[PDB]
């Protein structure tokens, strides 16, 4: 750790992503743990903790998407097509990332988008449930564990993982640079340069890892753990696509939403 005009650059670069991932994401983790604790001086999210409730809330919440459990697995389905235009935006913004070949970026982001939609996740998630629609709802865990078979499974690892990721107490500071990495990785499948990416990518470790050094001086095996979650999370991936599978196969006329069948067909 010095101060010279490396570091000053692996900051400026901090506060770049930091500033850009403020303005692509509607609902931050530092917002979403106020409303979580109640400190925020905004209105409390609306409940949905059993049938009844999802379906007040369901006439209270402008919610732009059957039965219930297919609703909220389609409700889910739209969230996460949002979900990748924000995040397509976003990477706009890190530096080098429009320079790189136009195929490349899409590979990236196919292969990356869900990575990151459950990093994100976890940052509206408690113990107890998950944020929705930006703040204005609180699905519960248990009540999305109480739908029929096959739909009460798939997001029981996601809270798992948040809650694990969660204990880090990483800040929007940290997230901007992690997902940023996440975005730059070079072993992604049917990419036409590799060394671009690789290079921007050992940049933002840079960053990521003088970042965590500065913000949070009572762990040092933070930035390996957070490597460790990265790998995690394809593992995720992987097992989310599996369960859809396994609900296609017994609720055949299922169907994807066609955005997530592109995503998921060479995954
Ligand atoms: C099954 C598809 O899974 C997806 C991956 C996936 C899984 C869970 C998920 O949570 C999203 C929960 N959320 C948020 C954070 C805002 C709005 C909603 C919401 C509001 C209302 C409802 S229904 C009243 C549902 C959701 C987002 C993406 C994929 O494979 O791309």
């Amino acid at each position: 750790d010095q101060l010279n005009p490396e570091s000053a650059d692996l900051r400026a670069l901090a506060k770049h992503l930091y500033d850009s991932y403020i303005k692509s994401f509607p609902l931050t983790k530092a917002k979403a743990r106020a409303i979580l604790t109640g400190k925020t001086t905004d209105k409390s999210p609306f409940v949905i903790y059993d049938m009844n409730s999802l379906m007040m809330g369901e006439d209270k919440i402008k919610f732009k998407h059957k039965e219930v459990a297919i609703r909220i697995f389609q409700g889910c389905q739209f969230r996460s097509v949002e979900a990748v235009q924000e995040i397509t935006e976003y990477a706009k913004s890190i530096p080098g990332f429009v320079n790189l070949d136009l195929n490349d970026q899409v590979t990236l982001l196919k292969y990356g988008v869900h990575e990151i939609i459950y990093t994100m996740l976890a940052s509206l998630m408690n113990k107890d449930g998950v944020l929705i629609s930006e703040g204005q709802g609180f699905m519960t865990r248990e009540f999305l564990k109480s739908l029929r078979k096959p739909f009460g499974d798939f997001m029981e690892p996601k809270f798992e993982f948040a809650v694990k990721f969660n204990a880090l107490e990483l800040d929007d500071s940290d997230l901007a640079i992690f997902i940023a990495v996440i975005i730059l990785s070079g072993d992604r499948p049917g990419l036409l340069n590799v060394k671009p990416i690789e290079d921007i990518q050992d940049n933002l470790l840079q960053a990521l890892e003088l970042q965590l050094k500065l913000n949070h001086p009572e762990s040092s095996q933070l930035f390996a753990k957070l490597l460790q979650k990265m790998t995690d999370l394809r593992q995720i991936v992987t097992e989310h696509v599996q369960l859809l599978q396994v609900i296609k196969k017994t609720e055949t006329d299922m169907s994807l939403h066609p955005l997530l069948q592109e995503i998921y067909k060479d995954l």
